[PDB]
C-alpha cells in the first residue's frame, strides 16, 4: 500500500567533551523507542556525533580533525547499524567527513541514508555552506563552515530507501528552493535532513525572533511545491552557551506540518507516511512535465 | 528614494454582463483611495476587466473574443491611466490580451506594469497556466486557461518603475519557486500581480481546506527566500456562483505579511515599502553570489 | 515519569444508512492501530456512532430517536470497550443521549471518558449548542442542535483517567474561553473532545475559508492559556453532502500543534504526552494563584 | 459613522537617560504621519515615556520615582494633546502613574484614551502584574512590576472614544482570556493597548523561541472569540541591553491579522476599521445572549 511511519529524533545538545560513545547511547535509545512506536526510518541531526564545533576558531588542525569521521560506521558508531538492522528501522545520519584525495584532505559536512537492513544506501554532501570562512571579532560565536567544509560533490541525489525515494538535505540547504527542486524533478516522495540553527544571528539580529518561521516555513513551503513528505531533525538547546532552534518536524505533500517537537532535548517524534499522497500535488496542481515551462528557468542554472 | 507605500487594490466579483465602464469606475476609486493614504503604486487583480471567463466552455470565439483586450488602454480604460498619472500612483493591471498578428490570433493571460506618470514600463504574459485542457462533465466549473491562452513569451522580467525594481508573476505562477528566482535573481525588490483562486478544486477537492494556507505559503516563502517584498490582489466572492479566495496581501521580504484583506469585495491595503530592507536577506543569509552553487541546479532548466 | 501517548482517532463520513455495527468496526480498528504504535489513550469525533442527523429537519419522532443511545455500552458497541480494556486504551466516545427522567424525554449531546480497564470513568454533557432551534429555509442544511438537544447539565467536569486529570469538551464548546477556564481552574491537564464542523456556515459565508485556522486558534489558545494538552477529534469529509472540516489536532500546554491530520478519512495521529509539562505555564506565566484578580472578572459569571 | 481608520504607533527602545521632551518628539511624530495616512486614532506602547524600568531593582525610591507621571498630560506632555486635537486623532497612551493620596504613594502601570479632540475619555489601570516580587540574582534582568505596581482598580472598563466603543489591556493582560471576556460583555468593538515583552525568559527559556507566536495567539484569539477588532503596540528592540518583541499588530473580529510590524524601531501601521465587521461574530457563532450559559462560569468569579 506504499505507507510507513517516519520518525524525526531531535537531540539535546552535545557538549564539547561528550564522547560519541555517549552520544550512541542517545542515539540508540531514540531509535528504539522510534521503532516501538512502529517507526520504519528515522531522521537525525545534522553532524550529529559531536557539538557544533564550527562555532570556534581553530588554531589546531589536529584539534580540528577530532571532530570528524574517517570511518563510517566506525566501532563507536557500529552499534547504531547494528540495532538499525535488528529493529527494522533505517535512518539517516548526518556528520564531519575528512577523506584524503590525491594528496588533499577533503573536509564534508555530510549525511548518509542507511535501510531497515543496516545498509548505507547513498550519501549526500551540504551544497549550501551558511556562515563564514574567516574568523569574524563582531560574532558572540562564530559560524566558520566555509572554512571546516567544502561544498558538497555529490549534487543533490535521491535515493531508493526501503522502497521509497529519498533525497537528502542538509540545514541550510533547505532554505533553498533549487535544492529541493532538483530533488523533486528526480522524483523524491521523502526530502530529509537535520540541522543546528541558532536562535541568534549576528549579521542580521532582527531576524532573531523569527528563527522558527523561517526554519518552519522553508519545509513547508519545500513540501508543497515538490508534493513531498519531508523531516527535519534538528539538535537544539543551550550547546556549549549557544541556543539551537528547536522545531524539528514531518510534513506532508501538501506542506501541513504533521508533527513538530516542543522541547529542546533529545525528542522523537512520528508520522503516518503514505507515499501516494505525493500524487494529490504531482499528479495536478504540480504536475511538473503538464506545467512547467524550463525554456524560460535558464537563468537559476547560469554561473 | 528607497522609501514608498505599496497598495493592493482587491476586487470583489465582476459579472458576466458587468461593463468595463462599471469595472473601470471601481478600480478608480481604489486608485484614488489608496493615493489618499500615500500609496504611491497599487496592484489590481489577475483579468481585473472581466468576469473570470476559463470557467465556462466556449463553443462561440466571438463571445470568447469579447473579453479580451485589443488595445491597452482603450477609450473605457484610458481614464485609470489618466487619473493615475494625476494622483501620482502606478500600478499593475491584468486583463486578457488579443493579438492579430498577420491574419493569425496570439491570446496572453496578461499584466502591466505603469509608473507614477501613467506610462507603460513593462508587460508580463502569464507561463504558467493551471486547470486542463479539455471539457470535463463532472466539474461544477471548469478552468480552460490552457485552452484560452498560450504560454507567456517574454520569460520572467524585472523592471524598473519609479525607482523600485518591480517584477510580475500572474496567479498561478506564484506557487512556481522559478518564477520567483528568475526575478529574483534578476534583482526584483518588488515581486507582485493578482489572482482568481477558486476556494473549490474538482480534482483535488480535499485540499479546498487549505486554501488559504497554500496561497500565503506561496507568497511568504517567495519573498523571504528571494528577499523581496511582495504583493497579491485576488478577485474575490461568489462570481458567476464560484467562490474566490480572498486574502490578499502585501508581504515583508522577510516573507512576514504586512498586510492583509479580510473582506471579499472590493478591498485597499497599504504598506510602507523600504527598498532597502532586501538587503537584509540579499547581503546574508541569500547572498546568492556568495552562496550558490548554479553547476548542481542544471536539471531544473532541462526541458 | 507521568508520561503518555495521546491518540486522536479522526472519522471519515458516517452514512445516514451506515449502522452502529459497521461504524464500531471502524472505530475497533483505529482503536488497535493507536494501540500498536503505543498510545493509552485515544479520543473520537463528537456523535461518533452515527451521521451529523443534527443537519435535517425530523418530523417522525421515531426517526429522530434511532440516532439516540439509550444504553453505553449496548450490545453494538460493547466490543469497543472490551477491546479498549484488552490493550489498556482509554479513550473518549462522543454519541446523541436519550434518556427519561420524571416524564421528560431528556436529549444531550454526550461524551464520555472510558480507562484502560474499558471502565467509564465520567461523562459530559454539550453545554454550548450552536447553530439554530427551528427549521431554515435559507440553509443549504440545517444545524438543529438547539432543537434535538439541551443544554447539559454536568458542567465542565474535570476526571482522574488513569493517573491523568482530563477535561471534555464537544465540539463549539472549544471557541468559548470559560469552558476552556473552568476546567483549567479545575486542574485539568488535557482538555479533549471531538467535532462536526461543516466548512460552509450559512449564516455568515464570509467566514469560510477560514474555517480550519478558527478551529485550529481555539485549539490552541485554550491549551495555551490553561497550560494544558489538548486534542480535538472530528469527523470529515463529505458526509450526505456536506463537508466536514478535518485537521484533527493534539495540542501541547504552549499551544504548539504536536500532531494534525491531513486526509478527510479515518485517520490515527498520536503525540507523547508528558503530564509535568503543564507545569511550564501553569507554575509561570500562568500560576493563576500569583496572578489572576478574580474580584475583577464577576461580569463574566452575571446571569 | 461606523468606519475609521485605526493606527498602531510601535516604539524602538527609550534609553534610561533618555528625556520625555525626546520620547514627545518621536510619539508627535508617529501620531502626524498616522493623521497623514487617514489615521484617526493610534495605538501606543505600556509605558511609551520612558525606559521599561521595572527590569531593575531599586533601592531609592526618588530615582524610582523619577519614571512616573504625576500629572497628566504636564507641561512636557501636552504637546501631544495639543497635535492630537489637531489633527483629529485620538490616541492610546501608556505610563506610569504616581498618585499621593492622604501622604500615602499609590503606583499603577496604566493607560488612558484620549479621543480626536485631545480629550482624555477613559482610563485603565494594569490588573495583571507579571514577573516576580524579590530581587533574583540568576536573571540577567528582572522583572519587578509587582514591586512598583499596585493591581489596577477600576476593572476592565469599555468607553465611547468618538463613536467607537473601545477598551483598554496593558501587556501581560492580553494572555488573559478574563480581560478580553469582560470588555466582550461590555459590547467593546476595539480592544487595544501596548507591551514591553523581553525575548528572553529567565525562568523559562524554553519558550523564548516562542515568544512571537504566543503574543500573536492572544491576539488572535481575544478578538476572534470576543469578535473585536484589537491592537497591541509594543515598544521593542534592545532596550537597556535586553531585547523586545516587535511584530505590532492590528487585528479584525475574525481574529485575521490586517496589519503587522516588521522593525524593532518606531514604525507606524494602519489598517481600515469597519466597527459593524464585530457583528459578523457578536450576532451569530458568538452571540452572547443565545449561546452562553453563565450558570455553569462562576468557578471563573470565585476569589
Ligand atoms: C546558521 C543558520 C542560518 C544555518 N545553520 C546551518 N547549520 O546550516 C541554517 O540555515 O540553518
Ligand atoms: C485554479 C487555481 C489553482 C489557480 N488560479 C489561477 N487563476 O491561476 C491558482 O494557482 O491560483
Ligand atoms: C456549526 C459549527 C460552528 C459548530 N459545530 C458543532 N458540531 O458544534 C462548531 O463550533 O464546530
Ligand atoms: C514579561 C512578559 C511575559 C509580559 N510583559 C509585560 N510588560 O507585561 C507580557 O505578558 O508581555
Amino acid at each position: 500500500t506504499r505507507q510507513m511511519i517516519l520518525a524525526v529524533g531531535q537531540q539535546g545538545p552535545i557538549a564539547r567533551a561528550e564522547t560519541r560513545e555517549q552520544v550512541v547511547v542517545r542515539l540508540l535509545d531514540m531509535l528504539t523507542k522510534a521503532a516501538s512506536r512502529g517507526a520504519n526510518f528515522i531522521v537525525f541531526p545534522e553532524l550529529a556525533l559531536t557539538t557544533f564545533f564550527p562555532r570556534w576558531h581553530f588554531t589546531d588542525e589536529a584539534e580540528l580533525d577530532s571532530f570528524y569521521e574517517t570511518e563510517m560506521p566506525g566501532p563507536v558508531v557500529r552499534p547504531l547499524f547494528e540495532k538499525a538492522a535488528e529493529l527494522g528501522i533505517g535512518f539517516n545520519l548526518g556528520y564531519a567527513e575528512l577523506v584524503v584525495e590525491g594528496g588533499v584532505k577533503r573536509r564534508f559536512n555530510t549525511s548518509i541514508l542507511v535501510d531497515k537492513s543496516g545498509k548505507i544506501v547513498g550519501k549526500y554532501r551540504k551544497i549550501h555552506l551558511p556562515g563564514h570562512k574567516e574568523y569574524e571579532a563582531y560574532r558572540p560565536f562564530q559560524h566558520l563552515e566555509k572554512r571546516y567544509f567544502e561544498p558538497g560533490d555529490l549534487g543533490f541525489p535521491v535515493y531508493d530507501v526501503d522502497a521509497a525515494k529519498m533525497g537528502m538535505f542538509i540545514a541550510n540547504d533547505r532554505r533553498w528552493p533549487e535544492a529541493w527542486r532538483v530533488m523533486g524533478l528526480r522524483g523524491a516522495e521523502i526530502i530529509c535532513g537535520g540541522y543546528n540553527t541558532p536562535t541568534h544571528n549576528p549579521p542580521v539580529p532582527q531576524h532573531d525572533h523569527l528563527t522558527s518561521f523561517h526554519h518552519l516555513l522553508s519545509m513547508q513551503a519545500g513540501s508543497y511545491q515538490n508534493g513531498a513528505w519531508s523531516a527535519a531533525a534538528g539538535k537544539a538547546g543551550m550547546e556549549e552557551n549557544c541556543m539551537l532552534l528547536g522545531h524539528s518536524c514531518i510534513v506532508a505533500p501538501t506542506g501541513e506540518i504533521v508533527a513538530l517537537t516542543t522541547t529542546l532535548e533529545d525528542e522523537v517524534i512520528t508520522a503516518a507516511v503514505d507515499l501516494d499522497r505525493c500524487r494529490e500535488l504531482r499528479e495536478h496542481i504540480f504536475n511538473f512535465k503538464q506545467h512547467r515551462q524550463p525554456q524560460h528557468y535558464g537563468l537559476i542554472a547560469e554561473l
